[PDB]
């Protein structure tokens, strides 16, 4: 018996209002027999065995269990839901007993500790201690992963961290008068939402940023500072990240499980902006020898200056190979990310030894235009068009996530051309 | 020559708007044959012959380089200041053709790593490319050093790091219900003056806050937190650490030096309270042996992960012990502290190997007319017994003896 816990961005950082407890139901690819899940809605039983079907997991194994709604609702795992009596008889009744092998949570945050305390079994949370204080917020810090890479040796782009205008804007117009565009991001920014592009030129695609600002002079720069200062810093409570933004690049991934034992390479893929990032192919593609060695090393070295510190758990490490062939480093993600289940679950358990070999994966976001009546009625048309995934051919469209009011595919082929192949034939 | 850097708190923390140029001045201590010194005040001749007499130190052999005046004046080392053009050439001048072999700066500060870009020997200053990213400001966070303690499994006080004023209030209320007083630090806070005691009770003493507040209830801290949390979290900008206090606590430090080759003790002290914290004492006085080796070992495994995450230079691990006899780290300093050139110049390098042996410093708060009265007095440190007070800045004393209860006659004397 393992605790599962679908909590979400930590409520330190942001009010997760606008949650609707749809992505974390992601959970269940990571159950095995015996496990209990917190999930902050009931999935249906569609998913679950579905889902189950495919990991090997016997469903009648597994307890889901779900906390009433909190001063937010039902979306997310607030920390109110989580302390309440009623819950926690709810949790207690779903453990009959056994002891709590492991804490599992998708998002590293303190209330998770609080749950692994309420129920005494903190040492069952690798990390307990660490997260009681919090540290878990530095695997979403771009501010504490500039400074982390930068000590560890590993490729960064030009920039600096900056807490005020000032300094902001020396950064900003050092990189400008050397041709180059920069990128300003929040210290604590989720995805692009949380960054935009600085350019003397107009015309740059927005990859990686909601908005592209272009500004002529130090005067237009002084201008843009004063207005969008506020929001840069989130009301003034956080720092700015400044870096030089290197146009055209690709963006790649590698991920590692950070345990009390060291580190640990879960997988590595492309994250395609396309140009919004709405897929993703594992494992990486178009890399040569050496700029596959860099990423994973990369990426490595950061997880053993995280690890020495203090944090457990999944830990992305996001960077870009720019058009001359540089592998830099842009972030890091501390957290089970859209990716962790895909290569770790989808990819080395229902594909099996074969991935990374004779099979990749190709998943994407439901297009915009596709419907679907139900989860029910996704799998009916799959599995009638011969384009489900199938589990002796090795070939076809996993269902990833439940059904969103469509769902979500993951395509397994042999190589890109051929998941792009099955996915037109999807309708 | 090595390139020494008395600069202060970071600028990026707050405005050194009230700095006089006098306490960098112990940069002088830390001055080998050769080095360049960069100053925002030069310092008193007679203070220079004195310090480089005692540190064996060649003084014609070293240069002193002072920038113009800044935004904020000549106080202080401020960012505009060090890129100065005018400072820049004086400063490749002193320098004269030589190469930069080390950089040693009083505090790891992004405006280090920036002079060493702008002299061409960014290879000078270890963990630059970590100070261009400003880490060095983790050496002065307390939510920093919750988190790597907590990880790095060394004791501390029990607690929390809040964000906002709902947790704080949870986490105070909590310690409080348990018959406990409570300390909010403010995340940068520097010493005591970011500090704040709550309390059931009124009269404790104020060892490391400078306010304390009674609260009778869960509405009276709603008032409090509705009041202070501002001020508390400098208007926003950073997070509150929330401790249980421990009154009539005596307060040790251990102090390290961390390099890219790892980390090495450099010396361990008490910083006294009688009844105020006006004095230090080096080594540490009356802990047992085990309490020492966890004062110690502590702050090195501590050390040990900040070193990992790539902080270089001088870092003071603080701990108290309570008068249960638990010995709990409370904070740490990534900087030149008060006491750095005390233990590893006057301590390792002035008095010698007997130090730590069969002598002891000890330094209190309370020119030429105290070098005077000293040397006509016989009070004066000499070399020849290694014994006296050495005059630790222009003044501040340092009484050398071979016990605490020697240091304490000598001062009286002094008097
Ligand atoms: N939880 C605590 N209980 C007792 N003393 C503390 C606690 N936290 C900090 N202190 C002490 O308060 C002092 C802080 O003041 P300063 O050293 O001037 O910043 C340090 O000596 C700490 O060791």
């Amino acid at each position: 018996m393992r605790l599962l816990v679908g909590n979400d961005w930590s409520e330190e950082l942001a009010e997760p209002t606008g949650s609707t407890g749809w992505a974390v139901q992601r959970l269940v690819w990571f159950a095995r027999d015996g496990d209990v899940l917190v999930l902050p809605v009931a999935p249906q039983e569609e998913f679950l065995a579905y889902v189950t079907s495919l990991t090997g997991t016997r469903r009648s194994s597994l307890t889901v269990v779900v906390p009433p709604p909190g001063r937010l609702g039902a979306g997310a795992l607030t920390a109110d839901r989580l302390a309440d009596p009623r819950f926690l008889a709810a949790l207690r009744e779903a453990f009959a007993g056994r002891p709590v092998h492991e804490v599992f949570a998708l998002w590293p945050d303190a209330v998770v500790a609080d749950l692994a305390d309420a129920l005494g079994c903190p040492e069952a949370l690798e990390g307990h201690d660490f997260l009681t204080q919090s540290g878990g917020l530095i695997g979403s810090s771009k501010a504490a992963f500039r400074a982390l890479a930068a000590g560890a040796g590993v490729a960064l782009p030009a920039g600096a961290v900056c807490a005020d205008r000032r300094r902001a804007h020396r950064h900003v117009t050092r990189l400008l008068d050397e041709g180059s565009p920069v990128i300003l991001k929040q210290d604590y920014g989720s995805g692009s939402d949380g960054n935009e592009i600085l350019s003397r030129t107009p015309g740059l695609a927005l990859r990686g940023a909601r908005a592209l600002r272009v500004l002529a002079d130090s005067a237009a720069l002084d201008a843009y500072l004063d207005e969008r200062w506020d929001w840069l810093t989130e009301g003034g409570r956080h720092r700015v990240v400044v870096e030089r933004y290197h146009p055209g690049s690709r963006a790649y991934f590698a991920e590692f499980w950070i345990s009390d034992g060291g580190v640990r390479l879960g997988g590595h893929g492309e994250m395609r902006y396309r140009p919004l990032p709405d897929s993703q192919v594992m494992p990486a593609p178009d890399l040569d020898q050496a700029q596959l060695d860099d990423l994973v090393e990369g990426g490595r070295r950061l997880c053993v200056a995280l690890h020495a510190l203090g944090y457990r758990g999944v830990l992305s490490a996001d960077a870009v190979v720019t058009p001359a062939g540089e592998v830099l480093f842009t972030e890091h993600n501390g957290r089970a990310t859209g990716s962790t289940h895909i290569y770790e679950i989808v990819g080395k358990r229902v594909v099996g030894p074969g991935f990374g070999t004779d099979r990749i994966l190709l998943e994407r976001v439901w297009p915009e235009g596709w419907e679907a009546p139900s989860f029910a009625g996704a799998l009916t048309r799959l599995r009638d068009s011969g384009h489900l995934y199938d589990p002796e051919t090795r070939r076809g469209a996993v269902i990833l996530a439940a059904y969103n009011t469509g769902v979500m595919l993951c395509y397994v082929a042999e190589d890109l051309e051929a998941a792009l192949h099955r996915e037109e034939s999807v309708s």
